């Protein structure tokens, strides 16, 4: 899972979110 380019208040790229994204949205680009 790619990390986001920058962190936002709405979308903080936390470790828990990244773990969930493995089975929910694995192919998500971090480019903003």
């Amino acid at each position: 899972v790619q990390t986001q380019d920058f962190k936002t208040a709405v979308q903080p790229d936390t470790n828990t979110a990244q773990l969930i994204k493995t089975y929910s949205n694995p192919k998500q680009r971090g480019d903003k």
